[PDB]
């Protein structure tokens, strides 16, 4: 607005335009979201502000909430890089495996400390996973989904990625539990590893098929109560569970291991944050320092 400069538009993110402003007071350089209409729900104002209180060193901070005309305003700590442009930048290379271990681990950190405070984010992607010259990285819009909701694309004409939801959102479940947050993460852990999206569907029935074709579809054994969730159908095509060693290599088998825990199709088998950090695969993790070019 008129406190801040804009300094550049940093794009246009699921809920409204984004903006890097300096505090023309404080100097501070921030990121500025504007979010999309009229009146303002008070139930989202409430949820939002209580975000403000939910600070960890892998969660990128919301400084403060703006409601006015019509408009409000998200302020949040600024970094210089998102994973979907580092993850570009070292397609030719591939990030090396102690990065990729770091950036899981904090990843995890940051997710039990949330899943601990009962907030979910519910729309992981790379291009939310913000990084620093520091070796750092930290999850951005935590919470913003259930204080708002979704439409059927950003805010205008803007085609929602469905790569990184988990099956039982597919599906039609109406609930959605910590879980949802584990399997986009085990998502962006195989694509970080390969250099490939995992599941890159471009429908919603796409992205369940993609998702069949490579776990398997599932049935009653694996994943209890299947059958009767909202949009699943007896239609759908049978196909057999491919194996890890084929979907992510040359990953090791302790990361294989914590994959496959990752992406179980039972939500409640799922891997919890808390239990992932514990996983053999972090026996050796260290902080390493990724090369960025800002
Ligand atoms: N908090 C942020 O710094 C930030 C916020 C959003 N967003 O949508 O609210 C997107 C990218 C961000 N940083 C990474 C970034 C990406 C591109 C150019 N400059 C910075």
């Amino acid at each position: 607005m008129e406190n801040f400069q804009k300094v550049e538009k940093i794009g246009e993110g699921t809920y409204g335009v984004v903006y890097k402003a300096r505090n023309k007071l404080t100097g501070e350089v921030v990121a500025l979201k504007k979010i999309r209409t009229e009146g303002v729900p008070s139930t989202a104002i409430r949820e939002i502000s209580l975000l403000k209180e939910l600070n960890h060193p892998n969660i990128v901070k919301l400084l403060d909430v703006i409601h006015t005309e019509n408009k409000l305003y998200l302020v949040f700590e600024f970094l210089h890089q998102d994973l979907k442009k580092f993850m570009d930048a070292s397609a030719l290379t591939g990030i090396p495996l102690p990065l990729i271990k770091s950036y899981l681990f904090q990843l995890l950190q940051g997710l039990a400390f949330c899943h601990s405070h009962r907030v979910l984010h519910r729309d992981l992607k790379p291009q939310n996973l913000l990084i620093n010259t520091e070796g750092a990285i930290k999850l951005a819009d935590f919470g913003l989904a259930r204080a708002f909701g979704v439409p059927v694309r950003t805010y205008t004409h803007e085609v929602v990625t469905l790569w990184y939801r988990a099956p039982e959102i597919l599906l039609g479940c109406k609930y959605y539990s910590t879980a949802v947050d584990i399997w986009s993460l085990g998502c962006i852990f195989a694509e970080m590893v390969t250099r490939r999206a995992l599941f890159p569907g471009d429908s919603e029935i796409d992205q369940l098929f993609r998702i069949f074709r490579t776990l398997g579809t599932p049935d009653e054994v694996v994943w209890p109560g299947v059958t009767s969730m909202p949009d699943y159908k007896p239609s759908f095509p049978k196909w057999a569970r491919q194996d890890f060693s084929k979907v992510v290599p040359p990953l090791d088998e302790d990361g294989r291991s914590l994959l496959s825990q990752m992406l179980h199709y039972d939500p409640n088998k799922r891997i919890s944050a808390k239990a992932a950090l514990a996983h053999p695969f972090f026996q050796d993790v260290t902080k390493p320092v990724p090369h960025l070019r800002l």
